[PDB]
């Protein structure tokens, strides 16, 4: 078929599954959250925490799904439809390594949902206690055996892929040994070989030599809002994109459709991104795709957080708060627009 609508599977949509409610998880986990503090603020701050209630969500939109649940697997169905609707391939699935039996659970959920819809899922290791290489290429072999026959699971060209959050975190010395063919504990050449992308955040006199020398295969830069790092400035795309095609790296830019986590984040206003009826989500998409890249990365499908998620989003005021939706758009506008630069995305590519 020809129809400028199938699933393009050089799109990655960041996904969270740390949704629950009292229901199916004994608490509307995620719902309710923390409030952080201020870090410039001082002591003695008691900042409170949102409680997840109908009212009042630790959110500045409001999900049409409502407070969902990430283990129902009707909530996941009605997910998956959503990622036809956006064209877009693959999840991106966070993963805390939380080493419990509901996550077995809802990572076998949402791999199942997703092939009834020919959707991949890849994962996205997050910044787990006490993460280093050893645990991360021993949590890779779980992965990959666990996960690797399952038809869902994602592969490029033969390779599962990872996202790795927070790359900088750890030291390219120790990259190496995981990710240079002769590395100590290397996984290349090995069953456990994969395309490790790292998260690109500051200048490229820092990260350039951070990339070569851990021995990523690519880079993404994730934040959605933009200015927040070098790497999420998409005028410095073009740049990125031409070093990587001379070091035989993989840019996968992340997109967005806004920022603001003031609900969480009371004092991080300066990192709101207004959306304006999606001009800013074009404006972000056109500049990823301009760039000539070969993938990109949406942040987020359901970072409800953040305020980054494309999920559809409805008015709501309640007694507690009144809530941001799409505005002059329709509660899918974020689906439908996604949708529209993959079609322009694969015109490209
Ligand atoms: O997925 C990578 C990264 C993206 C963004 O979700 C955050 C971050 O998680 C931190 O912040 C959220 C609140 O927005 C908290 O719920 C998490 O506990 C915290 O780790 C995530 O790692």
């Amino acid at each position: 078929n020809n129809l400028g609508t199938e699933l393009d599977y050089d799109t990655f949509c960041f996904y969270y599954d740390w949704y629950g409610s009292e229901a199916i998880d004994g608490q509307y986990r995620h719902w309710a959250h923390a409030i952080a503090p201020d870090p410039n603020g001082g002591s003695g701050q008691n900042p409170g925490t949102i409680p997840g209630t109908q009212e009042s969500i630790a959110s500045n939109f409001y999900p049409q799904l409502g407070r969902y649940s990430s283990s129902d697997p009707n909530i996941l169905t009605k997910h998956m439809d959503m990622f036809v609707m956006a064209r877009t391939g693959v999840l991106a699935l966070t993963w805390w390594n939380e080493q419990d039996e509901t996550e077995a659970k809802r990572i076998g959920l949402i791999l199942d949902a997703a092939d009834k819809k020919k959707i991949k899922v890849c994962f996205h290791l997050e910044p787990y206690p006490s993460r280093n290489v050893q645990n991360l290429r021993e949590n890779i072999v779980k992965l990959i055996t666990r996960y690797g026959n399952h038809p869902a699971f994602y592969r490029k060209d033969g390779k599962p892929l990872f996202f790795i959050y927070d790359s900088y975190l750890i030291e390219p010395s120790e990259w190496e040994k995981l990710l240079s063919p002769g590395g100590s504990i290397t996984i290349r050449n090995t069953a456990y070989d994969a395309l490790m992308i790292g998260l690109w955040t500051s200048s490229p006199t820092v990260q350039r030599p951070f990339i070569l020398n851990a021995h990523f295969d690519g880079f993404y830069t994730y934040f959605a809002a933009t200015g927040f790092t070098y790497g999420s400035t998409p005028t410095n795309w073009v740049s990125m994109q031409k070093w990587a095609k001379e070091n035989g790296k993989i840019f996968i830019p992340s997109v967005g459709p806004g920022y603001i986590d003031t609900r969480i984040r009371p004092w991080n206003g300066s990192v709101i991104r207004t959306r304006t009826d999606g001009q800013y989500y074009d404006a972000m998409y056109r500049k990823a795709i301009e760039a000539g890249v070969s993938a990109i990365s949406i942040t987020s499908f359901n970072q409800w957080h953040e305020g980054s998620q494309i999920e559809p989003a409805v008015p709501y005021t309640s007694s507690e708060f009144t809530y941001l939706d799409y505005e002059n758009r329709e509660p899918d506008y974020y689906l439908t627009r996604t949708a529209y630069w993959v079609g322009k995305f694969r015109e490209s590519k």
